[PDB]
């Protein structure tokens, strides 16, 4: 094979971020969209830790008639941060399927327990950056990068369940790309904090090539560094990703998105992924849930070397 | 901060496919005005207009007399929308309305420049017409340069031409007869069809476009707008589909432009036929993205970047 | 219409093969692509037309199939566009199964020797009868038709006709994203340019054409064949197909080749393959994957976007 990678899988069937019911069922539905054989192929060294299963947390209502289980969110991704930590500990390049998108606190905390200079490419129609006091919603799923980012914890208040996370990136080591739906709050976030992104409309003027050259020559441009991919599936239209519970029209197409996860590979730096929001039971039909699912599986063996020219 | 007058203009007897003038009720359903109230636009909503009900012209060219009527009431309405200081948007209806939304329009903006996003340049005269389709016809009666190939129509005398060739600029052609063709070649007038896209790209094309129209000064902008610039996978509601069109990205981008101008004035979003529809997914689709041509042509970005922000809540 | 920009001489030539390969319904392509009004809108664009109609064995090392049928059939068909093109026409083939270029390509270099070759397909269909994993014929036309891969290339039952006619250099492959692993190899190790989808991701469109004209006739004027399989489109454009892969040719790419490839005055032999209307889920996937061949010849003799073919002459008065 061209390279051999080292690669753990962590299921992470988490919903309480939001909603609607059955984004829990996300990892089984990637799975059986035949991620390990497809990983396999490509010459991964495979490591299975499973699907988790997180703590219940029997009283956790509206907290301040706003924010949604705060408890149950705060020990899911304190519990996952535990796994994580650990496959990353004993070097494996970590992915982590979810469930809904406030699983990224989870994954990028126990992530950089171990890579100090770690930097963050986030795939998404959201920026998912809304504090505690910004979001609308109240829903977990739309505010993760708020807990995790250093400039910010002025900003956050302690919620229930999250005293254990500590700010560990920079406003400088995130990159977003996909952006199409952003609250007023994130989107004065962005601008104040100078967090780079690139929108859909960034994409429509420089081109899928550009944004990546961008991204890179931000992020690892002076020094090599971790790369942690947070991949929504969200990021793509929902022509092809239907099965998600927050779709925005005017998506990532196939190809733009087969070239992110290409140039990820590419810079022989990814060390973790989480591949987020595919929920199998808003799709209207059994083969909606099917593509939305073998997207995904593209996305991950793309990230891991699956290539569009048989160079593998 | 945007006052936006939304017109119904029910017009369908520019073509001969019913369903056309339930446009405008379908646009409102989708949410339009929910959407732009969101925006922080001062709203005023005229309704659906009303026309006065009314044989074939040269026996090629049908129910003249009805569209050419029509297009006269609807265009002192337009008058006194722009004149009570609102930016006139028109919902329909066939595009044959344009010439009533332009003519109206160009009352208190004579210095008017008009951005088409159309798959048809629209610009027949009615003695090069094969439908005899009023809808394919609207920009012959409106340009100054080509009076003298035009015919007068009953119902059409009060048409004075007030657009010269170089201001207007299509953007999305890709079914262009052979007269129009030459019209557009010959009376030099500029267009990006789908083709002119996939060389440049919908960021040049837009530049390219406003050096072209407001490149000397700061006009008013007209931007009549035809859901079937889009592809048919995307606006499948609408009379004349043709494949490979502009994607959902490439036409917000071009409303975003337009209104990242401070210039518009007055919009058309034509064509919008529910009745054309298989199933109620794709009329509502058709509908949900004429709302989003016009919520972008308005200051609705990908972004979030429409309202002011200025201060971040503290746990303090 | 009395007058156009430019008046082509075109042979039609139908080639139902499906022997290079396993799925039946292949054979019915050239039916299907006459049905979506072909010859009506070629015609329309002012050609002069000449129809040839439409023409009408053990495995090779327990894995090749159908080679002296396939091989023999190809021999036919080499014929045919020898004399259409000898007789100065730009000779259209309609597929039929992508075997059928090891015919086309063939003939078509009897009376010009100079061609160059652009493919446009998901797949680089250059497996010799030894690398391939499948033993179809219609992914290693290209194998035969190479000068430079001819010591890798064992005889075949009904291939002793068969001379290699293209060097490495004539040929650029245009939209490849389901490539084996030993056609990566000979790609590569032949210095056979392409532009897969990812070049087309970073290039554009435009770019792509510019620097194919670039490498095949930047340095002099030379017959130009075109062997276009349908399969080069997106699934969700040209669902009627036996291979199909996901992440293709958008329709407005497709016409920009097809547009450029005409803009050259060289185009000389031109295939349409791998249309299988059995394969559509519906008839309006089967008349969309029709229609959308037409699309690709039509524009390939002057079809345009912008409607400059047909040539207007002045405008009435009234
Ligand atoms: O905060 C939220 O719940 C929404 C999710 C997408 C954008 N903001
Ligand atoms: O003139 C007409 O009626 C048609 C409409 C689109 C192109 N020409
Ligand atoms: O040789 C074959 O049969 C396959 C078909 C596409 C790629 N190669
Ligand atoms: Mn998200
Ligand atoms: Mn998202
Ligand atoms: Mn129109
Ligand atoms: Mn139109
Ligand atoms: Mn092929
Ligand atoms: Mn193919």
């Amino acid at each position: 094979f061209q390279s051999v990678h080292s690669v753990a899988v962590i299921g992470a069937p988490f919903s309480q971020g939001q909603k609607r019911k059955g984004v829990e069922h996300g990892p089984a539905a990637i799975r059986e969209a035949g991620l390990m054989k497809r990983l396999s192929s490509l010459g991964c060294h495979l490591k299975d830790f499973g699907d988790l299963s997180f703590t219940p947390v029997p009283k956790d209502d509206l907290y301040n008639n706003l924010i949604v289980n705060p408890r149950s969110v705060g020990l899911a991704n304190q519990e996952l941060a535990e796994v994580v930590s650990r496959a990353v500990s004993d070097g494996y390049s970590c992915v982590t399927l979810g469930g809904d998108h406030s699983l990224a606190i989870g994954t990028i905390s126990g992530h950089a327990r171990h890579c100090p200079d770690l930097c963050v490419v986030w795939v998404d129609a959201h920026a998912d950056i809304n504090t505690p006091l910004t979001t609308s919603s109240g829903n977990l799923h739309g505010q993760p990068v708020s807990f995790l980012l250093r400039e910010l914890q002025d900003k956050v208040p302690q919620l229930p369940g999250f005293s254990w996370i500590k700010p560990c990136i920079s406003s400088a080591s995130i990159v977003y790309i996909g952006l199409r739906d952003v609250d007023p709050p994130e989107h004065f976030i962005l601008k104040n904090y100078d967090i780079q992104y690139f929108s859909m409309r960034d994409i429509d003027r420089l081109g899928i090539q550009k944004v990546m050259e961008r991204t890179f020559d931000l992020l690892i441009g002076k020094r090599q560094r971790p790369i942690h991919l947070s991949f929504d599936i969200d990021a793509f239209d929902p022509t092809l990703a239907p099965a998600t519970g927050t779709p925005v029209v005017g998506g990532l197409t196939y190809r733009e998105g087969m070239y992110i996860a290409e140039e990820i590979h590419n810079t022989g730096l990814l060390s973790a992924l989480d591949l987020v929001e595919v929920n199998p039971q808003l799709a209207t039909s059994e083969e909606e849930a099917k593509t939305t699912a073998n997207l995904a599986v593209d996305v991950i063996a793309s990230s891991f070397g699956q290539t569009r020219e048989g160079g593998h």
